């Protein structure tokens, strides 16, 4: 008869979370339904943005305000008047599925001390998303400090930062080399580790 969406699909990165779907060839056009579940209710309930879309993909940002509990999600087809069957996802935690991508990362200096600037443009405002304080008061950003010729590495970390905009100077071993510097970011401490940015290097005369 009329068959269910295919393929589903959770993605989320940097607390943007989007479910997509594929679906076949149909003279009319399909549109489809959307439901999530909730773990205090356990029961489903409508996305509300995501009802008789013609899309084949469903932001679920807003659906999602628990970072450690679980969340299920499903869709049905509708063409014409006949329906089908909702099709669920794999079950989806923030904390397990959720990535987390690399940092904006900039780099300068005032003398012998390198400057690193370090944030992620793309987390949603805690004004938008008032249960996200409780996130981003456990932020912090891990930073690989290298020395291209000589060698050297070393790590430092860096936390509780106004805006979640972070800054570390670094006093330069010494002193006329390059140095070249990467970051990730952290949630309570190592729950949930971001990716690597590519390194940004400088020099520094003597």
């Amino acid at each position: 008869a009329v068959p269910s969406p295919t393929g589903t699909s959770v993605k989320s990165k940097n607390f943007r979370t989007v479910l997509y779907w594929q679906y076949p060839s149909m003279s009319e056009t399909p549109h489809f339904v959307v439901e999530v579940k909730p773990y205090l209710s356990g029961k489903y309930q409508t996305v509300s943005t995501c009802v008789n879309i013609s899309a084949t993909s469903c932001d679920l940002s807003e659906e999602i305000n628990e970072i450690f509990h679980s969340y299920w999600f499903r869709i049905k087809a509708i063409v014409g008047s006949q329906q089908s069957q909702y099709v669920e996802t794999d079950e989806f935690v923030l904390q397990k599925h959720g990535k987390i991508g690399p940092p904006k990362l900039n780099l300068s200096r005032h003398g012998a001390e390198i400057i690193v600037d370090v944030y992620h443009p793309e987390f949603p405002s805690v004004e938008v998303r008032p249960w996200m304080r409780e996130i981003y008061s456990e932020l912090s950003y891990s930073v690989i400090f290298r020395n291209s010729e000589n060698e050297s590495r070393k790590n430092f970390t860096v936390a509780d930062c106004e805006m979640n905009e972070c800054n570390l100077s670094i006093p330069v071993p010494s002193e006329g080399s390059t140095y070249c510097v990467s970051a990730k970011g952290h949630f309570f401490d190592d729950l949930i580790v971001g990716a690597s940015s590519e390194e940004s290097c400088i020099w520094v005369p003597i």
